[PDB]
Order: structure tokens, then sequence, then C-alpha cells
């Protein structure tokens, strides 16, 4: 089969493995910058240029596309499916998991339990949405945020009111969040491919802090994962139709709450943590279903 | 009817004249900012707070939500839909059709005319681009995400050839496109709501100037559409899932190509120019598809 | 004399009142957006042009500019003052006082007093720079360059710890700030104009609030202000090597404090609250000092 | 003496070099990050904290101040000065050198040589524009832009004029430049510190290019610098009162035209093109003008 992997990051390592998995398992492999990319759309069917030449087609495509570029690069991947490549996520899917409100809104909606969550903008009336989500401890985040930065827990009311207050002049959309203290700042890192939970890690965050993000001094380990926790995973990925998704897990007293679910799964940390070949998972996925 | 009216612009034209017009017809209305808006997404479809209070059920929600906050907007629109409330133009369309790339794609996938038309990111052979869609003269449209950066002619390779350069590593994507020259500036908005065209006007780009866009110094008048544009219209507007819609159309020498749909045409222009109660056909397909 | 106002809001109050004013004293007055004028900076001090045309020369310019657009805006004055043009504030001026942080290091070292106020950034100990400053309740300022995110009240070195963490790695620094609630929530606004307080008024914030901002709920009478307020808000104007300023001052128990010093003080609410004529005494202080 | 190096790049090239340098002669030296730097700065002069310590008093202190971050480690590089430390490069020309408009108009001003270059931000007459700085061809470039990202060269009226249509979009400032076609993809980097010019080199772009960049493919080789370029360098760096400084050259047919003034250098490529110990004669001006 001829397999194109459409990410910028070709020389990273979850890349590399994904090409060495599929040679190994005898398959054609190309690593295409979907910014590279470039194709008449109208009129439709046509063939997608790449440094003046005209590709051929691809069995298979695996999105890789960073946050930066997804629209443009969904663009690339839709034009791909139009050709009739068999994608490893969709485009569809992948847009809308990099809406997080979106994403969230929708797995509230189909019954996944996660920590409750306000969202806002511009609120006036900051005591009434601390209220709305249930009083401190809260964990405000900046929606567009990543590695933790932006992830802030207030502890008290008046913490809470000086950092709403405060994000307010950002000009940006904020989840208000409930902080899930009994998780003691270890959340759970599933790996789902297709109807499978493949791998699992704990990242468990630095003394003295709640952010488990490695950019913040978290440190991963193997987990042990419950029945079922794998059911939500498995539940999430299907839900955000998703073949291919991190989902982050945090433990509270009630149940496992559904952080997080990741379109574009980095597989460095999780592979090396527990050996499990991951990457070739996702090629064999990519064989059962192109 | 309780009916919320979704927009950072109360105060302008639009937003006025479709309070007016559902006030008219006995609806009870409010004009909500979307960014004002906060709310519980978990547990699913909790009640939406606003200015310290809880917001009553609205049977229907109008969005006009700004190119610039489409995220929160859409958000925001998307809980009153989770709430019950019935939306002239679902989130869902109305996020699609913000991305000008995918909806260009998703037109041509179904067989709508358009000009010829190109997309790149960072093209690494421009002359490769260029003819792809047939050389000089051309159009080239700037986008950053899903807001537009800007629209300008190239009349020679060289002008088209720079503009590419010059956008190089500035994290903006190309739509490069024919020329419509034998339009010479003018364009047919057509507005729809529903399942008809119910307005139509011809706009006439300014003198040295290819792009009609009222905000620019456009004349309107009232169009005459054959039958073929008012079938295209009203298919582009299904095909995008928008209940309403503005769809522009060149009428270039072999037919009718569409070259933009839009989930929230201005009404001023088209309103003044065509004397049609648009708002007060929104305010009736409301009443025709909401409950209670 | 002919006159520039240099400002992106010709639409504004402070500005068709600073025109109209001019007038009235027999000036001829153009309104010019800042962003559309264009020029050689070499050949040195060539010639402003501005939608096509030449401008003339301008016996002064009065510079409004706004806060988002001070390097350009900077810039096309800065042109004017090299074309000959008389400042009602020079360019160098509106730079230095558009950094709050850089301003009060002047201010300070000039040996006016301010509240305990302590910068920082990304600093690794939060408790030592809220101890700095004499632990809360504090006020914490956010900037982004030179332009405010926010200001917050802290009312404890929690709230405060948390305000500072949550900023790290936004690109923003940090004011942490002595809170005068012995002011009560109400700030003295004292216009000058050259050597004399023109105007001065005390700005209430809404009982619900500690920011006695005019734009957040303003209540304000006209103030009567110490021989030593007078003194300190002419010497801060003049520190700052400013010709027209805003200046906001916090009653302390230790004494009257300067909070701050702008450049482009509002007109509305100090005119119609004191009835005084400021753009008259602008305009006033121009014909006293530009040559012809 | 004891020196701190003020940067966030610690561990980069130029900083090591910086450290080794002064380590060598003799110097204690800390590098420090100016985003830990805290401080009370009202009342005056009060010591700087770091990671929880107080900072002792430094003799001099390097700044190296990346561009995103210049108003917050000028202020801190400003409170060193307050304390006393001896700058290589003062905090308020290091500021200014930031405004590249400022800069510009500065040099021009001052007499010296620059292409002739024409600023620009919301212009509505792009023919106007072009012909007041001369007609094609014409450099365009954003004036934020770093590494050549954003320049283009025109080479004819209808490429000048689709480029500054397309940049008009982004709502920032431009230049609009007289082209070198003469010096044929060649600038000269000199690097001056105090009255010499202590190393030069010659960046040549890449075939088909007109940039010399770096990471555009630009070739770095040693330079041939006249007795007139080392002059320019040496003056245009004392213009804009930095002691240290890149000063980027263009050969043009009437003479070498300044095109960019740098405040914080990078020694790799220079050094390592030229074999010149570069951070030691840094070393050896502080060693000549702070006192100890
Ligand atoms: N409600 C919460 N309760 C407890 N810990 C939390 C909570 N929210 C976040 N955390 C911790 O903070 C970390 C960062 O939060 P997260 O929402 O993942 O933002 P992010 O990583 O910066 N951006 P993203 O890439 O979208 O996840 C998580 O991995 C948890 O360890
Ligand atoms: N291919 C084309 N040929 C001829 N004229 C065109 C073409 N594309 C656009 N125009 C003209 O340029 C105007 C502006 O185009 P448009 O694509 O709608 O961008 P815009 O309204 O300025 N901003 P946006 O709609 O977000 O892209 C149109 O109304 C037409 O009059
Ligand atoms: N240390 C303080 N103690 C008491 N009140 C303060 C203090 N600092 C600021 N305030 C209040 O906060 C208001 C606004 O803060 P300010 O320092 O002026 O920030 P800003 O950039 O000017 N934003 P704004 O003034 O509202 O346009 C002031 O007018 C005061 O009423
Ligand atoms: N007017 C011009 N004539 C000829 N070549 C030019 C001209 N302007 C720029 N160049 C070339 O293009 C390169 C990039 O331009 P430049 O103005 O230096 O922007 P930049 O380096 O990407 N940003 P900056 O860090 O501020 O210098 C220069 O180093 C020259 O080689
Ligand atoms: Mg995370
Ligand atoms: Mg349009
Ligand atoms: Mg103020
Ligand atoms: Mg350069």
């Amino acid at each position: 089969m001829k397999i194109a992997i459409l990410s910028r990051d070709g020389t990273l390592y979850s890349c590399k493995r994904l090409r060495e998995a599929a040679i190994q398992r005898g398959h054609l492999v190309e690593i295409l910058d979907p910014l590279s990319c470039y194709m008449n759309i109208n009129p439709a069917a046509s063939s997608i240029h790449y440094k003046g030449r005209k590709l051929p087609h691809f069995d298979a495509v695996i999105p890789r596309i960073g946050t930066a570029i997804t629209f443009y690069g969904t663009a690339a991947l839709r034009q791909f499916e139009m050709l009739g490549s068999y994608p490893l996520n969709e485009s569809v899917a992948i847009a809308r998991a990099r809406d997080k409100l979106r994403s969230m809104q929708l797995l509230a909606r189909q019954g996944i339990d996660l920590p409750v969550t306000g969202i806002a903008h511009s609120p006036d009336d900051t005591s009434d949405l601390i209220d709305m989500v249930g009083g401190a401890p809260l964990v405000v985040k900046l929606v567009e945020g990543t590695q933790g930065i932006g992830v802030v827990l207030a502890e008290t009311r008046q913490a809470a009111e000086s950092v709403i207050d405060a994000f307010r002049g950002l000009n940006a959309h904020i989840l208000v969040q409930e902080y899930i203290k009994e998780a003691q700042g270890c959340d759970i890192r599933c790996l789902v491919v297709g109807d499978e939970v493949v791998a699992a890690i704990e990242r468990r965050a630095k003394e003295g802090d709640f952010r488990s993000n490695l950019h913040r001094g978290g440190a991963a380990s193997v987990a042990s994962i419950t029945p079922q926790e794998r059911e939500i995973a498995i539940k999430a990925a299907r839900t955000m139709a998703l073949d291919v998704a991190g989902v982050d897990i945090l433990r509270a007293n009630r149940g496992p709450l559904v952080m997080e679910v990741n379109a574009s799964p980095g597989l460095e940390g999780i592979e090396k943590t527990t050996g499990i070949d991951i990457a070739g998972k996702m090629i064999r996925w990519i064989e059962r279903h192109a």
C-alpha cells in the first residue's frame, strides 16, 4: 500500500516511527509537509502538487496536523480524501477536535463524564460565574493554551475572582473548571486506536504543582487503567469520530473524567514508557480499513 | 415567541431591523452579545447566564456572529441549540461556512460552477501554481485561518509572483483565482431565505476597482436574475446547509460562477436598494420552523 | 494659524471639540488619520502625503495618538516636527509616557511620591515579590509591551500569588502596587495645560469596584486640590516633558501620590463635569508657543 | 570587575563567549535572565531581586535583550543603570533602536545616507506612494519583519501595486524602498565596538534571490571594508548612541547606504567567519569605560 504521512515534523520521533513501521510492513511511504501541497480545487478531483511535481495516488494518509495549521492542513487532507485516500482520522473530525469548546460540548452531550466546566469570554459578573461552576477550588484555563501555560489553581474564592478578572483583559475564551484535587496531580493518558486502548501512562506533576504537563516538569510512568477507564477512553474517541486519539483522564471520586481528546497524540513518551509498538498498531488499523 | 438575536453589533442596522420586524409580528426579542454569555457545558445543556442573570428559554436564536469571534460565538449558539432553541443557521453550518477553503471545496465537490481556483500556503514553485489557474490576470485572496486578509488583482505574472513571494512565511494561505474581467466590477448578490431567493442586487465596483462590495464604495441596483442564477443561489445555500445566506455570483462569458456564500449577509444595502422586507422573510422562516 | 489634529478618531467628541475651538479662534484645522499619512523619511524630513496629495505646512500639530498605534503614530508626528510644526506634546515625550515602567522610574527618580510599586515579569519567588511592596491587599497590573491588559485587586496573598502564576508564560509584565483603600475608590484627575491645572476632578468608582475609571461606572465631582497637589500635578506633567497631560492622583494617609500621567487625556467627562473650555486652553497654549 | 550579562539566551554562543572572554580576562561574571529580575521602582533605585535573592552590585552590565522583551529587559537594564552599573549600550538607546521607524528617521535627519525610503501603514493612493519613493523597482517590506520574511522585490510598477495592496490587509507598518540593484544581493555587516569597526563580513544572497539573510540561503564571507564604510558604520552607531552595534550597509553607485542598525548583534557567524575575538573587544571596551 502507498501511504502519505501529512506532517511538518517529518524529522521528529512520531513521524519517523510511523514511516519505519509502515516500511517494515512492506508499504511505500512519503512524508508530505501540508504547507507545501498546492492544488486546484475547482475543478474538483484535481491532483495535488508538491514541489513542482504532481503527487501520485495514496491509498492512505496519516494526518499529523499541528494546531497552528489546522485550517490549511485539513484542507490539504480534505483534498486527499476526495481523491480516494483513506485517512487515519477524517478532516471533519480533526477540525472539530481542534475546537476545544465544541469537542467538550459534544462529549458532555453524548454522556461522557467531565469535570463541571463553565465557559466564558467577557463575563460581566465574576461571582456569578464562579458560583455557576460551583465555587472554589477552581482551575482557570485559557482555551487556546498549551503546555499548562495559562492553567492556574485558584484555591480560594478571592484567588478565583482575581484570576478571572485578570484574564478578562486578554480577549480570550476561558474555562473555569472544578478542581479534581483527589487526583493528586496525576492524569491518565490513554492512546486509543480504533476500538481499543492500545497504551496508557500516568503523568504526575512535580511536588508543589498540579499540572502533569511534561514541560511543567511532569513525570511519566506505566499505568494500571481500569475497565471503566478503558471504556470511557474508547467511547470518547468514538464520540469524536477519531480512529486515533489521545484521551486524558482525571481520577475523581465519582469516576474517571475525560479532560482532553487529542487527534494527533505524540508517540515518543508513551512508547518509550510502555514498550508498546503503537505506530505498528496505527499501520495495522490502516491495513484493515483502507 | 421569544427570540434571541446573537450579535455583538446590536446597534447596527441589520440587528435593529431583525428586532423591529420580530417585535412588529408580536415576538419577544432580546439582543445578546455572544461574548457576554457564560455557561456550564458540563453537565450537558445547562442554562446560559448573561450579565449576572440566568437567561430564559428562547424558542429561536438568530446568529449574526462576527468574523473575529466564530469559536466562542458558535459555542454560545450551540448551547442555545442544545437548550432547544431553533437556530436560523446552525452552529455547524456557520462554522463550516466561515472556512472559505472548506466551503469552496464543498461547493466544487457538489458540482456548483466556480471560477478556476487554486489554493496554496507555502508553495515552493510559484510558476507551477500560477499555471494551475492559467496565468495572469489573476485574483489573489490572502487568509489567516478563516479571516480574510485581502483581495488583490495581479495583472501580470510578475505581480502574482511578487504577492505569493511576499506572503511566504506569514502564516496565510492563498487562493489564486481566474479573473472574471467581463464582469467589469459587477457581481450579483442573491439573498436566500430558506428555499427562495428573496432579493437580488447588482453591485458595481468603484472607479479603478474590481471589488464591488458596497463597504468599499459599491453602487447597488436591483438585479433581474435568470432562473439559472436563482436555482444556483438556492442550491449553493442548501449545499452549505444554510437557512439564510448571501450568494455572490459573477456573470462570466461561460455562465454564472459562484464566488462567495455568506451565512450573515448585511441587510442595509440590499433592503434599501430593493425595498423588500428581508428581515421579515427571516422572521417568517422562523415562525414556520420553530416550535412553541 | 494652520493646525493639524493627528488622530484616528476625528469622529469623537475630543477631536471635534478641538477643531471647533480652534476654528472659533480663527484657525484653519485639518483632522488627519496618522495611519493614512505616508512619507519619505529619507530624504530627511520630506513632505507628508495623505490620500493622494502633498499636505501643506502646518504651524502646529495636535497629537491624539491611540494606544494601539504608537510606533507609526509617533513616526508621523516626528515627521511633522521635522517639517517645523509645533507639537502640542512632542513625540519623544509621548513615546516615553506610553512606557509606564520607564515613566514611574523617572517620576520616582525625580522625587515625586507614588504608591509603593514593584515590577516583575516571570519572578521565581512570588512571596519575595509580594513582600517587596508590603503584602496584600495589592493591586496587580498586567501589561503587554506598553499596552495595559488589566488592573485587578488581590485581597489576599494567595490571590496575588495566583494572578502572578496565571500570567507566567503569557508574555506580560506585572506591576504590583500598594493598594490605597483609604482613598475609598476615588482618584483625582487633574488636567494640566502648560503651567496650570486647567481642571481637576474627583472620579469615584461604583460602589462595587475599586477602578475609579470613567469607562466603568463614572461618578465625578469638581475637586478641591491641595497647594502641594497643584505643585505635584504640574511637576509631574513637566518631568514627563508633556505640555498637555491628565494626571491621576490618589489621596493617601501618607500624602498625595501620583498614580498615572496620560499624554492624551479625554475631554468629554472632564469638560461637561466642569463646564470649562479645556480645548480652548489647549488652542491658547498653541497660540502662545507656535511661532507664526 | 563584576559583570552581569543580561540575556534570556544564557546557553547560546554569544553569551557563552562573553562570559568566557570576561573570565579569561579576570572578571567575575553572572548571566542573569532579565525576565527573572524583579524590583521596587518606587522607591527609586532599590536593589534588584532574582530568584529570591538580592543581587549584588555589578560594575558593568552587558545587555543582550531580545526583541520580544524589549520593554521589560530595558526596564531591568535601567534599574542596573540607576544602581550605578556601566551598561554596554544604555537602556534608552536600546529602546530607541528597537523602534525601526524612529531609528531610520534619526539616521536620515543626522545626514547618514540611506536608500530613499517611504513609510506607510494604510495608504489610500498606492500609485502616489510608489511615485513618491521614485518608482519601480522597489523593495517592499514589513517594518516588524525579521530574517527577510515579508521582504519582497517588486521589479515593475504592477508588482509594486499588487504587493502594497496585499500588505494593506495586514494592518502593519511597511517600508517602500529604493532597490539597490548594483549591490547584487550582497550586504556588508559591520560590528562596531565603541569608536571602531572590529569585524565585517559580506553576506551574499542565494542564486535567484536578493536577500542576504542567513535563513534565506545567504552565504557569509570575509569583507573588504573601505575607509568610508568604516567611518559610516562608526558614525551610525554613535548617532544612535550605541556602544556595540551591528551596522548593515548596501553598496550603491552613489556610495554606501546604511540599511540597518542592531543593538544586539549576534557574534557566532561573524566571529567564525573572520576569526576575530569580538567578545574580548566588548569586554575591553568595558574595562576602558567602567569604573571598578
Ligand atoms: N480540573 C482540573 N483538576 C485537576 N487537574 C487539572 C484540571 N485541569 C487541568 N489539570 C492539570 O493541568 C494539566 C494541564 O491542563 P490542560 O487542560 O491539559 O491544558 P493544556 O495541556 O495546557 N492544553 P491542551 O493541549 O489542550 O491539554 C492537566 O494535564 C492536569 O494535570
Ligand atoms: N475571481 C474574481 N474575478 C473578478 N472579480 C472578483 C473575483 N473575486 C473577487 N472579485 C471581486 O472582488 C470583490 C471582493 O471579493 P471577496 O472574495 O468577496 O472578498 P472580500 O469581500 O473583499 N472579503 P472576503 O469576502 O472575506 O473574502 C468581489 O465582490 C468581486 O467584485
Ligand atoms: N494602588 C492603587 N490603589 C487604589 N486604587 C488603585 C490603585 N491602582 C489603581 N487603582 C484604581 O484603578 C483605576 C485604573 O487603574 P490604572 O492604573 O489607571 O490602569 P489603566 O491602564 O490606566 N486602566 P484604566 O485607568 O482603567 O484606563 C485607577 O483610576 C484607580 O481608581
Ligand atoms: N532596498 C534594498 N535594496 C536591496 N536589497 C535590499 C533592500 N532591502 C533589503 N535588501 C536585502 O534583503 C535583506 C533583508 O532585508 P532587511 O531589511 O534586512 O529585513 P530583515 O533582515 O528580514 N529584518 P531586520 O532584522 O530588521 O534587518 C537585506 O539583508 C538585503 O540583503
Ligand atoms: Mg493537556
Ligand atoms: Mg465578500
Ligand atoms: Mg487610568
Ligand atoms: Mg536585516
